[PDB]
């Protein structure tokens, strides 16, 4: 499997604060509702997603409401501020590698004092 990228999915500065569950909501530093917004990454291909962030530990979420799936994973690794999540890790947490009907993709901070800032989300095709 030969790689190609990156494909920029977000660039800018989004900050989210979050200190504990139980509350109003659990905000995202980046999120996409794929039935309503173009997803520039083909999830049927093999891929990984990279997130440049500063601050809180983060998780990546893929969710599908009607099947009650909430696949939540930590990065495989983080290096100099860039977290990487593989399609293998997301498929394992989701219970399938078939993301038809996906409703939600989000990068969320776990609890922290400072919150998280996300400055880039990208994809790399790692084959298909």
């Amino acid at each position: 499997g030969a790689d190609s990228g990156e494909i920029i999915l977000f660039s800018g500065s989004n900050h989210a604060d979050f200190k504990a569950w139980g509350g109003d909501d659990w905000p995202s530093a980046f999120e996409i509702s794929p039935k309503y917004e173009p997803m520039k990454l083909d999830l049927n291909k093999n891929f990984e997603i990279k997130v440049d962030y500063n601050g809180a530990d983060i998780v990546l979420i893929f969710a599908r409401w009607d099947k009650d799936i909430w696949a939540q994973i930590s990065p495989y690794y983080v290096v100099d501020g860039t977290a990487v999540f593989t399609k293998e890790q997301i498929a394992k947490a989701y219970g399938s590698d078939d993301f038809s009907g996906l409703d939600y993709i989000a990068v969320k901070p776990l609890p922290s004092e400072e919150g998280v800032t996300v400055t880039k989300v990208s994809g790399i095709y790692t084959n298909g």
